[PDB]
Protein backbone atom coordinates (compact mmCIF):
# COMPACT_ATOMS: atom_id res chain seq x y z
CA UNK A 1 0.00 0.00 0.00
CA UNK A 2 1.15 3.53 -1.00
CA UNK A 3 2.31 6.21 1.48
CA UNK A 4 -0.81 8.11 0.24
CA UNK A 5 -3.32 5.25 1.07
CA UNK A 6 -1.67 4.98 4.55
CA UNK A 7 -2.06 8.82 4.91
CA UNK A 8 -5.79 8.58 3.99
CA UNK A 9 -6.16 5.81 6.71
CA UNK A 10 -4.16 7.80 9.34
CA UNK A 11 -6.19 11.05 8.85
CA UNK A 12 -9.57 9.11 8.86
CA UNK A 13 -8.49 7.25 12.05
CA UNK A 14 -7.37 10.53 13.77
CA UNK A 15 -10.76 12.13 12.86
CA UNK A 16 -12.74 9.07 14.10
CA UNK A 17 -10.81 9.24 17.46
CA UNK A 18 -11.43 13.04 17.88
CA UNK A 19 -14.79 13.65 16.07
CA UNK A 20 -16.31 14.54 19.55
CA UNK A 21 -19.93 13.51 18.55
CA UNK A 22 -20.71 10.34 16.47
CA UNK A 23 -22.52 11.06 13.15
CA UNK A 24 -24.87 8.11 13.92
CA UNK A 25 -25.98 9.71 17.27
CA UNK A 26 -26.38 13.20 15.66
CA UNK A 27 -28.59 11.83 12.83
CA UNK A 28 -30.71 9.72 15.26
CA UNK A 29 -31.43 12.78 17.51
CA UNK A 30 -32.73 15.05 14.68
CA UNK A 31 -36.35 14.33 15.81
CA UNK A 32 -35.33 15.48 19.37
CA UNK A 33 -36.16 19.23 19.00
CA UNK A 34 -36.48 21.92 21.72
CA UNK A 35 -40.14 22.79 22.57
CA UNK A 36 -41.39 26.43 22.31
CA UNK A 37 -41.27 26.52 26.14
CA UNK A 38 -37.63 25.24 26.27
CA UNK A 39 -36.60 27.80 23.53
CA UNK A 40 -38.28 30.62 25.62
CA UNK A 41 -36.38 29.32 28.69
CA UNK A 42 -33.08 29.81 26.77
CA UNK A 43 -34.14 33.26 25.35
CA UNK A 44 -34.93 34.49 28.94
CA UNK A 45 -31.41 33.60 30.30
CA UNK A 46 -28.96 36.56 30.80
CA UNK A 47 -26.42 37.19 28.05
CA UNK A 48 -23.87 36.37 30.80
CA UNK A 49 -25.28 32.84 31.42
CA UNK A 50 -25.72 32.05 27.68
CA UNK A 51 -22.12 33.34 27.12
CA UNK A 52 -20.74 31.06 29.92
CA UNK A 53 -22.53 28.00 28.42
CA UNK A 54 -21.62 28.71 24.74
CA UNK A 55 -17.97 29.77 25.57
CA UNK A 56 -17.39 26.45 27.43
CA UNK A 57 -18.95 24.36 24.57
CA UNK A 58 -16.79 26.24 22.00
CA UNK A 59 -13.62 25.73 24.12
CA UNK A 60 -14.38 21.95 24.36
CA UNK A 61 -14.97 21.76 20.56
CA UNK A 62 -11.61 23.59 19.95
CA UNK A 63 -9.82 21.07 22.23
CA UNK A 64 -11.09 18.15 20.03
CA UNK A 65 -9.61 20.00 16.99
CA UNK A 66 -6.23 20.51 18.81
CA UNK A 67 -6.10 16.70 19.54
CA UNK A 68 -7.04 15.99 15.88
CA UNK A 69 -4.14 18.27 14.76
CA UNK A 70 -1.68 16.60 17.20
CA UNK A 71 -2.50 13.17 15.59
CA UNK A 72 -1.95 14.38 11.92
CA UNK A 73 1.36 13.06 10.38
CA UNK A 74 4.08 15.72 10.59
CA UNK A 75 2.07 18.26 12.67
CA UNK A 76 4.12 17.65 15.91
CA UNK A 77 7.43 17.83 13.88
CA UNK A 78 6.59 21.46 12.88
CA UNK A 79 8.24 24.16 15.10
CA UNK A 80 5.92 25.29 17.92
CA UNK A 81 5.48 28.77 16.30
CA UNK A 82 4.03 27.04 13.17
CA UNK A 83 1.75 24.70 15.31
CA UNK A 84 0.33 27.86 17.01
CA UNK A 85 0.06 29.78 13.68
CA UNK A 86 -1.89 26.89 12.07
CA UNK A 87 -4.16 26.19 15.11
CA UNK A 88 -4.80 29.94 15.79
CA UNK A 89 -5.92 30.55 12.14
CA UNK A 90 -7.40 27.05 11.62
CA UNK A 91 -8.87 25.44 14.77
CA UNK A 92 -12.12 27.54 14.81
CA UNK A 93 -12.47 27.19 10.99
CA UNK A 94 -12.49 23.39 11.69
CA UNK A 95 -15.14 23.82 14.46
CA UNK A 96 -17.38 25.76 11.98
CA UNK A 97 -16.94 22.94 9.36
CA UNK A 98 -17.54 20.19 12.04
CA UNK A 99 -20.86 21.97 12.90
CA UNK A 100 -22.47 20.76 9.58
CA UNK A 101 -22.60 17.16 11.06
CA UNK A 102 -24.69 18.55 13.98
CA UNK A 103 -26.95 20.67 11.72
CA UNK A 104 -30.37 19.78 10.20
CA UNK A 105 -30.94 21.78 6.95
CA UNK A 106 -34.64 20.61 6.93
CA UNK A 107 -35.52 22.82 9.97
CA UNK A 108 -32.22 24.90 10.22
CA UNK A 109 -31.52 23.46 13.73
CA UNK A 110 -28.21 22.67 15.46
CA UNK A 111 -27.54 20.08 18.19
CA UNK A 112 -27.10 22.08 21.45
CA UNK A 113 -27.17 20.73 25.04
CA UNK A 114 -28.88 17.46 24.02
CA UNK A 115 -31.55 18.65 21.52
CA UNK A 116 -31.88 20.45 18.13
CA UNK A 117 -32.74 24.19 18.23
CA UNK A 118 -32.90 27.09 15.74
CA UNK A 119 -30.71 30.23 15.87
CA UNK A 120 -33.38 32.10 18.00
CA UNK A 121 -32.23 29.83 20.93
CA UNK A 122 -29.25 32.29 21.18
CA UNK A 123 -31.34 35.57 21.23
CA UNK A 124 -29.91 36.70 24.65
CA UNK A 125 -26.32 36.94 23.17
CA UNK A 126 -27.35 39.88 20.91
CA UNK A 127 -25.34 38.28 18.02
CA UNK A 128 -28.23 37.48 15.57
CA UNK A 129 -26.34 38.60 12.41
CA UNK A 130 -23.15 36.62 13.21
CA UNK A 131 -25.05 33.52 14.42
CA UNK A 132 -27.27 33.69 11.25
CA UNK A 133 -24.04 33.71 9.09
CA UNK A 134 -22.75 30.63 11.05
CA UNK A 135 -26.10 28.78 10.49
CA UNK A 136 -25.96 29.81 6.75
CA UNK A 137 -22.41 28.42 6.40
CA UNK A 138 -23.51 25.05 7.93
CA UNK A 139 -26.53 25.19 5.57
CA UNK A 140 -24.23 25.51 2.49
CA UNK A 141 -21.98 22.58 3.74
CA UNK A 142 -24.97 20.29 4.53
CA UNK A 143 -25.84 20.11 0.78
CA UNK A 144 -22.54 18.14 0.19
CA UNK A 145 -23.61 15.36 2.66
CA UNK A 146 -19.88 14.96 3.56
CA UNK A 147 -18.87 11.37 4.41
CA UNK A 148 -16.90 10.96 7.69
CA UNK A 149 -13.75 10.29 5.57
CA UNK A 150 -14.36 13.43 3.36
CA UNK A 151 -14.73 15.69 6.42
CA UNK A 152 -11.57 14.11 8.05
CA UNK A 153 -9.51 14.91 4.88
CA UNK A 154 -11.12 18.33 4.25
CA UNK A 155 -10.63 19.50 7.90
CA UNK A 156 -6.99 18.26 7.81
CA UNK A 157 -6.50 20.61 4.78
CA UNK A 158 -8.33 23.50 6.62
CA UNK A 159 -5.51 23.21 9.21
CA UNK A 160 -2.46 22.35 7.02
CA UNK A 161 -2.32 25.58 4.93
CA UNK A 162 1.20 26.88 3.98
CA UNK A 163 -0.35 30.29 3.05
CA UNK A 164 -1.20 31.21 6.70
CA UNK A 165 0.72 34.40 7.64
CA UNK A 166 3.48 33.92 10.30
CA UNK A 167 4.91 30.44 9.42
CA UNK A 168 8.72 30.07 10.00
CA UNK A 169 8.97 26.73 8.06
CA UNK A 170 6.58 27.34 5.09
CA UNK A 171 8.44 24.63 3.01
CA UNK A 172 7.68 21.96 5.69
CA UNK A 173 3.92 22.89 5.83
CA UNK A 174 3.89 22.89 1.94
CA UNK A 175 5.21 19.27 1.95
CA UNK A 176 2.50 18.09 4.41
CA UNK A 177 -0.15 20.13 2.47
CA UNK A 178 0.80 18.58 -0.93
CA UNK A 179 0.52 15.04 0.55
CA UNK A 180 -2.88 15.76 2.21
CA UNK A 181 -4.20 17.39 -1.06
CA UNK A 182 -3.07 14.21 -2.96
CA UNK A 183 -4.72 11.97 -0.28
CA UNK A 184 -8.06 13.91 -0.52
CA UNK A 185 -8.04 13.98 -4.37
CA UNK A 186 -6.97 10.29 -4.50
CA UNK A 187 -9.84 9.29 -2.11
CA UNK A 188 -12.51 11.38 -3.99
CA UNK A 189 -11.46 9.77 -7.29
CA UNK A 190 -11.53 6.23 -5.76
CA UNK A 191 -15.06 6.86 -4.29
CA UNK A 192 -16.54 8.73 -7.37
CA UNK A 193 -16.99 11.90 -5.22
CA UNK A 194 -14.91 14.50 -7.24
CA UNK A 195 -18.32 16.33 -7.74
CA UNK A 196 -17.97 17.87 -4.21
CA UNK A 197 -14.72 19.77 -5.21
CA UNK A 198 -16.65 22.49 -7.18
CA UNK A 199 -19.17 22.72 -4.27
CA UNK A 200 -16.62 23.41 -1.45
CA UNK A 201 -16.86 26.88 0.19
CA UNK A 202 -14.99 29.54 -1.87
CA UNK A 203 -11.83 30.31 0.14
CA UNK A 204 -11.79 33.57 2.03
CA UNK A 205 -15.37 32.57 3.03
CA UNK A 206 -14.39 30.30 5.92
CA UNK A 207 -11.48 32.63 6.94
CA UNK A 208 -13.72 35.80 7.04
CA UNK A 209 -16.67 34.07 8.87
CA UNK A 210 -14.12 32.64 11.38
CA UNK A 211 -12.38 36.07 11.77
CA UNK A 212 -15.78 37.72 12.63
CA UNK A 213 -16.72 34.82 14.98
CA UNK A 214 -13.40 34.89 16.95
CA UNK A 215 -13.49 38.76 17.10
CA UNK A 216 -16.93 38.54 18.89
CA UNK A 217 -15.73 35.74 21.26
CA UNK A 218 -12.68 37.89 22.21
CA UNK A 219 -15.06 40.82 23.08
CA UNK A 220 -17.24 38.53 25.30
CA UNK A 221 -14.04 37.01 26.87
CA UNK A 222 -12.75 40.57 27.60
CA UNK A 223 -16.08 41.60 29.26
CA UNK A 224 -16.88 38.31 31.05
CA UNK A 225 -13.88 35.94 31.17
CA UNK A 226 -14.16 32.18 31.37
CA UNK A 227 -11.09 30.08 32.31
CA UNK A 228 -10.28 26.56 31.08
CA UNK A 229 -7.44 24.05 31.64
CA UNK A 230 -5.45 24.72 28.41
CA UNK A 231 -4.94 21.62 26.16
CA UNK A 232 -2.11 23.63 24.44
CA UNK A 233 -0.97 26.51 26.73
CA UNK A 234 1.30 28.29 24.18
CA UNK A 235 -1.82 28.52 21.91
CA UNK A 236 -4.34 29.26 24.79
CA UNK A 237 -2.04 32.10 26.02
CA UNK A 238 -2.18 33.59 22.52
CA UNK A 239 -5.96 34.17 22.75
CA UNK A 240 -6.80 34.10 26.49
CA UNK A 241 -3.87 36.49 27.50
O1 LIG B 1 -7.31 24.35 25.51
C1 LIG B 1 -6.64 25.12 24.80
O2 LIG B 1 -5.38 25.07 24.70
C2 LIG B 1 -7.35 26.11 23.96
C3 LIG B 1 -8.73 26.25 24.04
C4 LIG B 1 -9.37 27.16 23.23
C5 LIG B 1 -8.66 27.94 22.34
C6 LIG B 1 -9.33 28.88 21.44
N1 LIG B 1 -10.35 29.60 21.88
N2 LIG B 1 -10.78 30.37 20.83
C7 LIG B 1 -11.83 31.28 20.99
O3 LIG B 1 -12.11 32.00 20.06
C8 LIG B 1 -12.51 31.38 22.31
C9 LIG B 1 -13.33 30.34 22.75
CL1 LIG B 1 -13.56 28.92 21.76
C10 LIG B 1 -13.99 30.41 23.96
C11 LIG B 1 -13.82 31.53 24.76
C12 LIG B 1 -13.01 32.58 24.35
C13 LIG B 1 -12.33 32.51 23.14
C14 LIG B 1 -11.45 33.66 22.72
F1 LIG B 1 -11.07 34.43 23.74
F2 LIG B 1 -10.32 33.24 22.14
F3 LIG B 1 -12.04 34.47 21.84
C15 LIG B 1 -10.04 30.09 19.69
C16 LIG B 1 -10.09 30.60 18.40
C17 LIG B 1 -9.18 30.10 17.49
C18 LIG B 1 -8.24 29.13 17.86
C19 LIG B 1 -8.20 28.63 19.14
C20 LIG B 1 -9.11 29.12 20.08
C21 LIG B 1 -7.28 27.79 22.26
C22 LIG B 1 -6.63 26.89 23.07
C1 LIG C 1 -21.15 33.99 18.62
C2 LIG C 1 -21.39 33.41 19.97
C3 LIG C 1 -21.13 34.34 21.11
C4 LIG C 1 -21.81 32.18 20.15
C5 LIG C 1 -22.05 31.12 19.11
C6 LIG C 1 -23.36 30.42 19.32
C7 LIG C 1 -23.53 29.08 18.59
C8 LIG C 1 -23.49 29.29 17.08
C9 LIG C 1 -22.49 28.06 19.07
C10 LIG C 1 -22.52 27.86 20.61
C11 LIG C 1 -22.18 26.39 20.88
C12 LIG C 1 -21.66 25.88 19.55
C13 LIG C 1 -21.51 24.38 19.33
C14 LIG C 1 -20.57 23.78 20.37
C15 LIG C 1 -20.10 22.41 20.00
C16 LIG C 1 -20.24 21.86 18.80
C17 LIG C 1 -19.77 20.44 18.55
C18 LIG C 1 -18.85 20.34 17.36
O1 LIG C 1 -18.57 18.96 17.10
C19 LIG C 1 -19.50 20.95 16.15
C20 LIG C 1 -19.91 22.40 16.40
C21 LIG C 1 -20.84 22.59 17.61
C22 LIG C 1 -22.21 21.96 17.32
C23 LIG C 1 -20.96 24.11 17.92
C24 LIG C 1 -21.73 24.89 16.85
C25 LIG C 1 -21.88 26.38 17.15
C26 LIG C 1 -22.53 26.61 18.51
C27 LIG C 1 -23.98 26.09 18.50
Amino acid sequence: LTEIEHLVQSVCKSYRETCQLRLEDLLRQRSNIFSREEVTGYQRKSMWEMWERCAHHLTEAIQYVVEFAKRLSGFMELCQNDQIVLLKAGAMEVVLVRMCRAYNADNRTVFFEGKYGGMELFRALGCSELISSIFDFSHSLSALHFSEDEIALYTALVLINAHRPGLQEKRKVEQLQYNLELAFHHHLHKTHRQSILAKLPPKGKLRSLCSQHVERLQIFQHLHPIVVQAAFPPLYKELFS
